[PDB]
Parts: C-alpha cells; sequence; structure tokens
C-alpha cells in the first residue's frame, strides 16, 4: 500500500509544504550543523518525498542519494533535479525507489552512510498489521543497517502522545508543512481493543484558483500512520542498533525535557551508531 | 449496507447466542410480566433475526408478527416457523422484510400493536452517515409509530458509555449472547476529531468441531454499532414518542440507578405511549 | 459467485416470466406426459429457482423436492409453499439450498429420484473458469447421480449454436419468459482466443408503475452463461451418465430435427438412465 | 483509466519488444527517409512509451518533445534522457505527461510540429464507452491539431480486420514487438449485440530467469484495445484533418494493395495536412 499511489497527495504537496525555504529555514542551521560536527559527507535520504531536505543539503555540498517507494513523490524530486542539472552538485545527486522493508536490498549501504535521515513524520506510515511492531523493527532495522559506525541517523514523528490524548493532531504552523492553504487537517483515532492502533489525517489544501472569482478550489487527501508514543519510539530505534548507539531526542530541533512547558509537534531521534 | 449480506453471522449466529432457552430464561418473567400487566397481545419483533424472542412470544400465547432488513437471519426463523407449522400458534406466526428507516411503509400498523420489541442491541447497528443523527431519528420515529395509544416499545442497547470508556467491551458470559463457543471479541473504537463515532466488533466463534481430534475450526464476522451513550438515546428515544410517553430504563432488567455498583451490559429502555 | 445473490434478478423474477400460468400451459402436457410415461412420482428440481416448475409438479399430485444455490430465489419459493401450507399436497413440498458441485453430499439421493429436471437455462450458468470443462463434468454428474435407474433427466439450455452465429439473444415471446414487461436483453459474447467463453445477458425488466402518470420505472440485472453448442451437451451429459442412458433432444418441446425450419430458443434434453 | 498505472507492463515492456535496435531496424530507414523528405525537424510523440522511437528520432538529430499519459512508462524514458544526459541531443529533449484527449491544453502546439508520430498500436488503446466515436474524433483531432500545415502524421494500428475474423491476433514475430521472451498473447474479443466492441489480449512474458535452475518465471499482464477496422480509422483520421490532408496507408511499412498475399500486422496510416 503505497498510500501515494493515487497521486493526489504528491501532486499537491507542494501546496502542503508551503514555502520550502521557510520551512527548511528552521533547523537548516542545526541539521548542518549536526551533520558537519561529525564529519559527515555521505548522506542517504530514505524519506526523499518530493526532495525538499534532500537538496537542502545537495545545494549544502554534501553527497546525497535519496530513496522513496512512492514514484509519484519522487518524480517530483526527479523533475527538479533535471531543471537544475547543469548545477554540478546536482548533477551528482541520486535519486531512486526503495522500500524501507528491504532497504537492505533497494539500497546496496555497502560501507555505509556518514548519517542516513528520515524527516517529516514519514516512518509513521508504517502500519502494524502482522499483529506484532515485526514490519517496524525490521523496517527500523534496515534504515539503521545503512549507518557507518560513527555515523548518524536523524529519524522523526510527530508527537502522538498528544494527538492520542486530545483525539487532535495540532493545527496551523508547523515546522515540516506551514502553508496557508492548508484549510483543514481532521484526525481520526482506531483504537483497536483498548490499544491506539491507527490515527488517520484527513487534509484539504486549497488548490490555488481552482476557480475565477467567487469560487475557490480544493484538493483531498489522506494518510494513515501508526501513533508511535515517544517512550516506545525510543525504545524501538535504539534496539535497532542493538544498542551500539547514542540516543537522543529533540522537541521540535530544540532541548526537549519531559513536563516542559512547549509541547513539539514533532519528536527528532538523533543517533550516533557506534561500531 | 445490510452488514449481515455475507451471511456468516446468521450461519453461526444459534452458537453466537448459545443456549437460546438459557438466554431467555433470563428476562423472560419480565418481558412476559410486563407484556402480560399491560394487556398486550398484539407484539411486533422488528429485530426478529433469528426468531429468538418471536418464537418465545408466539409459544407464550401472543400474536407476533416480525419483520428484520436481512433476509439472512430472517431465513432461520423461517426455517424455525416451517418445522413447527403443526402447532396453531406457530401457523399464525407472521415474519416479513423490513426496514425501520421504511418501517411505515414496510409494515402497514394501522391500528397499531400493542407492544414493539428491539432487542440484542439491534439499534445501534444504524450508522450517522447523513452527519447528523438523522437516520436514528427516523427509524426511531418509524418504528415508535408502530406502537399503539397505551402501548410499549421495549428497545435496548448495549452499555456504550463503559465499551467507549475502557475501549473493550466487557467478555464472557452475556443476558444475550452466552455461548462457550464464542473465542474472542475484539473492540474498535473509532472516534471521528474528538466524538465517538463507531464501535466495530469482530467475533471469532467457534463452529463445533471444523476438525478431526487436534484441528478446531472458527468462523469470524463483524459487525458496527454507533455508540448510543445512555443519556443521548434515552433523549433520542423519548422525542420520537414528542414526549406523549413515559420512558424508564433497566440495568440488565433489573432496576438501575446511576453510579450503582453493578455495571449493565445492555441498557433496556421502556418506554409507554400515551396518546 | 451465486450470481444471484444481489437479489435484483429474483426480485423481479415474476416479471420476467411473465404469466407462468402462460408459461407453464406451453410443455406442461409433455412434461407431465412424460413424467407419467415413465412412471415418476418421486421429483427432483435442481434449478428450483423461485418454483415455477416445482410448484406444477406438487399441484399434479408428484412428490416434488426442490434444490437451488439462490436463498435468494428460493425464497420465493418457500414464501409460496407457506402461503398454501393449509393444501395438503404443499405441506409435503420439500425446499432446500443447493449446489450442483456439491449435490451428492447436498441432498442425499439414497435411491435416487424417479425424474430429475433442470429448466430455463439454469445450467449454463456454469463456467469454465478451469479452463477445462470439469466443474460441467462434476455438476452433470452428480445432477444425473440423482437419477434412479429407469428414471428421467430432463436439462436444457438456450439455443447458443444460433445466439453465438447472430451474435443476439432472440427477442420477444419466449416459452420460459414471455413478459411485456422485459422491455430489453442485451447479448454479450465473449471469445477467448477463438473460442466462445461466455454469452452475457443484460435484462430490463419495466416495474409495473415505477413513477406516476408520465414517469415509468426499470429494473436492471445482468446474468452470464456458458455457451453450450448442442452437439457438446449432448456429448458432455451423455457422459454424465457413462453411457447407460437413452438420450434425445427436443427443438422448443417439439420434435428435432437438425436443418428443420423452425429455430428453436431453447434445447430440452430428455436422458433416461438405463442399467 | 490509465491501463499502465499498474505498472506491470512498463517493467517489462523491455523484455515485450525485445531488442529495440532490432526493431527499430525496420521502419527505421522509412521513417527516417519520410521525415526528411518533407524537411521535418521539429517531431512530436504522442505514444512515447518507454521512449523506443523517441530516443531513435533524437539520435537521428531531430529536435523531439515526448508526451504520454502513463508516467509509468515516460518513467522509463525520463531514466534513459537522464543517463545520457551528457549527450548533447539528449540534453534538448523534451518529456512530459499529456493525454490525447486534452493535448490541446497538455501540449502548446502553437505553431504546431513538423510531424506528429503515434506508433506501437497506442491509439487502439482508446475506448468507445461514450457509445458514440466522439473521444475517438475528439482525440483523432487534438493530435492532427498539433500538426503543422505541410506537417506529416504517423498513426498506426493492429490490422484487427484480421484479428476480428480468425479471432486469434497473430503470433510470434512482429516488428513493433520481437521478443522470445514473450511466452504467450490469449485474445479475447468483446461483441456487444452483433458489433466487435474490444480486443484483450493478454500477454505472459518471461522475466529473465525469476528462478534458479529448473524454475522459469513470468509477468501476466493485460490491456485492451478498440477493434478500429482499416476502413473505418482511414475515414477517421482524415475526418480529423477535415479533409485538408493527403492520406495513404501502408501494410507494415511496405506498400499495401487490399487483397495482396501478405497479411500485414499493423497498419501504418501517413497523413500530410495541407491546411
Ligand atoms: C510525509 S512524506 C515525506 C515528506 C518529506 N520528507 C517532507 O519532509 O516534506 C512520507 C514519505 O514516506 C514514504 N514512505 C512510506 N512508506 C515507505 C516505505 N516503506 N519505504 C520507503 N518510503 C516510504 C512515502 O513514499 C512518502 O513520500
Ligand atoms: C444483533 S442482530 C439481532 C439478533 C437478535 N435480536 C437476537 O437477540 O439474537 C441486529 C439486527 O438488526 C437488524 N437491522 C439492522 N439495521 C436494520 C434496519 N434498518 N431495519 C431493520 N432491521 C435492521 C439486522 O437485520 C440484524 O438482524
Ligand atoms: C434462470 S434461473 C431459473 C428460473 C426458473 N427455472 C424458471 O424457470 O423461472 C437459474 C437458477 O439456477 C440456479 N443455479 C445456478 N448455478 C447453480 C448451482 N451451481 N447449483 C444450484 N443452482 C444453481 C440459480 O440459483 C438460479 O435460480
Ligand atoms: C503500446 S504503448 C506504446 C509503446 C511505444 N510507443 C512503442 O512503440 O513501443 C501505448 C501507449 O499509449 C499511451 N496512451 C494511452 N492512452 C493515452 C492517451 N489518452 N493520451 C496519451 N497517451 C496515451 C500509454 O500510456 C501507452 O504507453
Amino acid at each position: 500500500p503505497d498510500q501515494y499511489a493515487d497521486g493526489e497527495a504528491a501532486r499537491v504537496w507542494q501546496l502542503y509544504i508551503g514555502d520550502t525555504r521557510s520551512r527548511t529555514a528552521e533547523y537548516k542551521a542545526w541539521l548542518l550543523g549536526l551533520l558537519r560536527q561529525h564529519g559527515c559527507h555521505r548522506v542517504l535520504d530514505v524519506a526523499c518525498g518530493t526532495g525538499v531536505d534532500s537538496i537542502m543539503l545537495v545545494e549544502e555540498g554534501f553527497s546525497v542519494t535519496s530513496v522513496d517507494a512512492s514514484d509519484k513523490m519522487l518524480k517530483y524530486a526527479l523533475k527538479e533535479r533535471w531543471n537544475r542539472r547543469k548545477e554540478p552538485a546536482f548533477d551528482k545527486w541520486v535519486i531512486e525507489e526503495a522500500n524501507w522493508l528491504t532497504l537492505d536490498k533497494d539500497v546496496p549501504a555497502g560501507d555505509g552512510f556518514d548519517a542516513v535521515i528520515c524527516l517529516g513524520n514519514s516512518f509513521a506510515h508504517l502500519p502494524d498489521s502482522k499483529g506484532d511492531q515485526s514490519e517496524h523493527r525490521l523496517a527500523l532495522k534496515n534504515i539503521a543497517s545503512m549507518v557507518r559506525p560513527g555515523g548518524l541517523l536523524v529519524i522523526d514523528h510527530r508527537n502522538y502522545d498528544y494527538i492520542l490524548s486530545t483525539g487532535c493532531a495540532p493545527p496551523g504552523k508547523n515546522i515540516y508543512y506551514k502553508s496557508d492553504l492548508t484549510k483543514d487537517i481532521t484526525t481520526s483515532v482506531l483504537t483497536v481493543n483498548n490499544k491506539a492502533h491507527m490515527v488517520t489525517l484527513d487534509y484539504t489544501v486549497q488548490v490555488p484558483g481552482a476557480g475565477r472569482d467567487g469560487a475557490p478550489g480544493f484538493s483531498k487527501f489522506r494518510l494513515s500512520y501508526y501513533p508511535h508514543c515517544l517512550a516506545s519510539f525510543t525504545e524501538l530505534v535504539q534496539e535497532a542498533f542493538g544498542g551500539r548507539c547514542q540516543h537522543s531526542v529533540l522537541g521540535d530541533f530544540k532541548p526537549y525535557r519531559p513536563g516542559q512547558a512547549y509541547v513539539p509537534c514533532y519528536f527528532i531521534h538523533v543517533l550516533k551508531k557506534t561500531g
């Protein structure tokens, strides 16, 4: 289930993110700082999407290769690369299809990458269908398996500890998706027995115009995520490295202490493989 | 959406109810008592199902006509009637297809019935698709419209105030469905925005045998209900009589006071129309 | 694939057949004569449908048991039986669900029946999905397996030698379905590679009224048949008896000689199982 | 209905065509000759597919822009362009998504192209759903509307006059698809009433290997075409130019005279707009 196969979400992703520059303005300093601090040059983006963060890293002189399971989303990143094909940096940008579940065979890590990134609440898309989080563990394993020792892994997820609690996803401004075009997002929590099983969001993004004066137009699409509670993900992700890692998490790219006033919309996990 | 069209549920309903006699043993005293107390002879069963309670009322000398929207379920009640066709009582039992939504035209009440019954958590099946409980109000209206003034309406529903609260449906023994054959029931609560929208139960009933020594067999089916909170249903049902009624509700056919120790699995609403 | 599961066809079958009495008027003399001529008293109807011919045989003093795979169609025959439950003849009419494919286990022939009937182009419904006519052979075998030695089997089918040739099904009057209510029947022939694989008919039967003065209403349903060419069926059906049978075929219940002027709409096969 | 959306056909198209060089060897001389003879430099390919003929034209120094409705097929042409991005010719190759039905707005012809090509039996994919060949006429209109006056249009189609007649598509060698990997092609002709409505082909292409020694593997996909009889297409296509055109048709890129011994697998229509 690509969940993006229909292509409606991809078509308007640009409208969903809003000003990519304005979005990337946040955490660019941190991501870049972190990357450089650990002398990272080879970066693998497993959540490429339309290329938002891959493009940023490419421009910033990193050697990036981006993968994604949806060729509908990737098709836009590719489009961008071609458009800037005359730029040496972009001439060396690698964009290929791949799936976390089969990453190991999709992207030959070989020596591995200096850093791996999964941003914008991409991982939560993986379902627990098997009953046990086996799929979660496997995918989380392969992704970590792409990290060269001493390398970095930056994987995030929406704050579901809050969505599950209030039953609603935070509205408006978002560090990853900030666009006045997104008119509505309806949260749908499904709890099997007494455990949260799935959070389904239904977006309503206004396609610029979609009608002459007096008639506005919108695009509607739905995405489903597994609500990973912070504590659980921390445990899950660390386990993916068999413990040989240094773990840490930030609020919205800012330090995070449980009980703090500010409630983050996303939780960024920073893991540094050790051996 | 018959929800019973597939016929899997009907096929094993008998296994789900278990010992009908043992089930009917409960409340038979009360239902009969209540019926007689109000001199009721003409009884309409809008939730006929396989005929459990209609059959009981027939045997008890009442003049009953049973309707139901699922011809898959009704098909078993009919089967029963034929088998006992030699019994005068059963020779006068009426079984026809009908839908609460169109009852008014499906069952010509005319003068009306002395009593109407909807038992076994049948009504909760009606969805709120329209956004507003309009369908609920309409169906609840037609059903009440079949009650002769001074007549009775006995409509029940699972205690969803508890299911919604614990996220799980009560396990094991049940006054309506008590069978050791039912191995599992998985509750699935769906809350759109922050309001409970639907409760989906997934039953696992062991079909006797379904395999030689060493191999047991089961049947799996799913049913979805609108979680009507007590307070809301009391208001809804009373409104269906335009207020010309006498309302009351019992726990599991026993007096019910909010805050009482015993937590009822079902809530039985007893309404007596006045004119 | 019940093909009748949706119930649209059953709901208006009555309208499709038209005047059952006028329909049964044809071949009633022949069927009855044939039956009596071979001293048949126990008759099994494997294509019961709504009960048209079973009812006729019941009224005529035969001891009939009718089976059918569609409970949507059977549900009407049952309805009829109940309505005439006070008639001794109908009190002894047996109606049950069964499938040619599993007839042997569905209907315990035991000694077997004096005659078996499959009329109204019922058998052609069986598809050749398996690639080989295995299903046809098996079903045709079980059906024959219900015939007591010296017994009779009356199985028919539309004249597909003609439908395949003209690509269109004969219009209007029909010995089995004669109703001015049927406004249209669109034939759809599907030939895989160069062999006829399936004939799909789309019926348009006008439901009486379905609208006030000025607005008429119709019902639309589709049925699919395997186009059995005469020669092939003769071979197939005889083989079902392992050759221990006396075969013959009539046009529309009249003698049939290939090349004759009159083009039959149906082909009636009469087989007499022999030692 | 992309008909290619699933992507199974695109994934193995390469295997279906076989040796593109060997395929393109045929008619390359003619296509090129014809193009040059009319001094054509700007070529639009509306059936781009994986880029087979567009690539050939690009290499041959033409200025080509390719469009196609399936992004699953186009995605491969794009892949090819990128790989040869260092070749000036390919740096100027334009590849975009478009649909014959909306071509006029998808590809701004403006002045128009010197030549337009639709090869490999692409057009026959367009269905007649509307009842009337309106869609055929519209699409055929837009495509022609891309031809600059004095320009050329090369549109082909399988010889359905033969497929319809023999009920089977020609086997083996094919000028457009010649690969020993294609193990089977099952034709399926659907005739509504007495008119041929659709021809559905089911391909079985062996994916190289798909299993170790002893186990071979295949890929199965289906495509549906409208069987355009020669005479009809000639009329249809000419009408698309409002008669201001010079029409002609060849067998398999060789002169064609009705009744000739050789039976072409495809019919290539060559139109030269005058207006
Ligand atoms: C929220 S989008 C990413 C948006 C982009 N990263 C951003 O920040 O705007 C999540 C992406 O996850 C990808 N995805 C989901 N499941 C995947 C899997 N199993 N393997 C690889 N990619 C997957 C999808 O194709 C989708 O584009
Ligand atoms: C749980 S079953 C009843 C079982 C039976 N009362 C018993 O106690 O075993 C609920 C019934 O509601 C009926 N039902 C649901 N929607 C209906 C409608 N709109 N009109 C009539 N019956 C309806 C179904 O056909 C189904 O048999
Ligand atoms: C054309 S209808 C019969 C109508 C009826 N004979 C009459 O003359 O009005 C054909 C019947 O064949 C039955 N049928 C089809 N496939 C069957 C199967 N495999 N086993 C038993 N009955 C089957 C259907 O349920 C359907 O009612
Ligand atoms: C047989 S394939 C072409 C293969 C390629 N031209 C060759 O010669 O090998 C037909 C193509 O028609 C395209 N197609 C079908 N309907 C279309 C439409 N309405 N507009 C544009 N392209 C369409 C499909 O996407 C498909 O790739």
